[PDB]
């Protein structure tokens, strides 16, 4: 048992509110040391071993990025208690698809997946790929601020959902599905379809279409994520700058609907 001197005592960390639970352990709102708001995850003696949830410390001390939610600092010697930032409105999901949810329009939820894809790029960049891209493991806060961390075939792409290759670009796959998700806030995508359509038909060619009053230029973009050949669906790089100067170089005439 040697550790490194990311390891606090487990008398600082003081777990205060229940955020939720879920198989692999649950997770807490709290205190470290004196002051600090912090996230607290925590395994479960019952369901994996040691080795397996502190993986996501081996990489989540090297990964550090202004998008991707720190580590702060572990407990490793079992009860485990992983110690990160705290992001205080839940998952992208449960923000978008609750009371302030209706007030967003587009100029706000294109600047989040602007966020989103600017994480994606430095996972990108460091050759790393996150297989579980989508809104319920996106973590928002205040200023609207979006940070990636942490069987869902409807957001994974058809290469990885058969054949089982996840690759970034199979990651952009579910950005795409992910813009779908910001742009109706909140739903489910390939609306009324079980799984075995959604596989069915995106292989026959099927794609979501523009949702409810969504500028065609987004829809684009979305169908360049969902290009079958994934070698060809725009890089994380690409995604984000266009993101970034939508509302100048691609709709500087947009005016404000009934809902985006
Ligand atoms: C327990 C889960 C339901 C939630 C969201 O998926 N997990 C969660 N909620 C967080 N925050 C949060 C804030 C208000 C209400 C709720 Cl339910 C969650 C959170 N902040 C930092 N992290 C991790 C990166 C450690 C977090 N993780």
């Amino acid at each position: 048992l040697a550790k490194d001197a990311w390891e606090i005592p487990r008398e600082s960390l003081r777990l205060e509110v229940k955020l939720g639970q879920g198989c692999f352990g649950e997770v807490w709102m709290g205190t470290w040391n004196g002051t600090t708001r912090v996230a607290i995850k925590t395994l479960k003696p019952g369901t994996m071993s040691p080795e397996a949830f502190l993986q996501e410390a081996q990489v989540m001390k090297k990964l550090r990025h202004e998008k991707l939610v720190q580590l702060y600092a572990v407990v490793s010697e079992e009860p485990i208690y992983i110690v990160t930032e705290y992001m205080n409105k839940g998952s992208l999901l449960d923000f978008l698809k609750g009371e302030t949810g209706k007030y967003l329009r587009l100029p706000q939820l294109v600047d989040m997946s602007a966020q989103i894809a600017s994480g994606m790029a430095y996972v990108e960049r460091m050759n790393y790929v996150h297989r579980d891209l989508r809104a319920a493991n996106i973590l928002v806060g205040e200023n609207l601020v979006c940070k990636v961390a942490d069987f869902p075939i409807k957001w994974t792409a058809p290469e990885a959902a058969l054949y089982g290759r996840f690759t970034i670009k199979s990651d952009v796959w579910s950005f795409g599905i992910l813009l779908t998700e910001l742009t109706t806030k909140g739903r489910v995508p390939y609306p009324g379809m079980v799984n075995r359509e959604v596989l069915d038909q995106v292989e026959r060619g099927y794609r979501m279409p523009c949702p409810p009053e969504c500028p065609e230029s987004l829809h684009d973009l979305m169908c360049q994520c969902w290009r079958k050949e994934p070698e060809e669906r725009p890089t994380f790089e690409y995604l984000q700058a266009f993101l970034e100067d939508y509302f100048t170089s691609t709709e500087p005439q947009y005016q404000p609907g009934e809902n985006l």
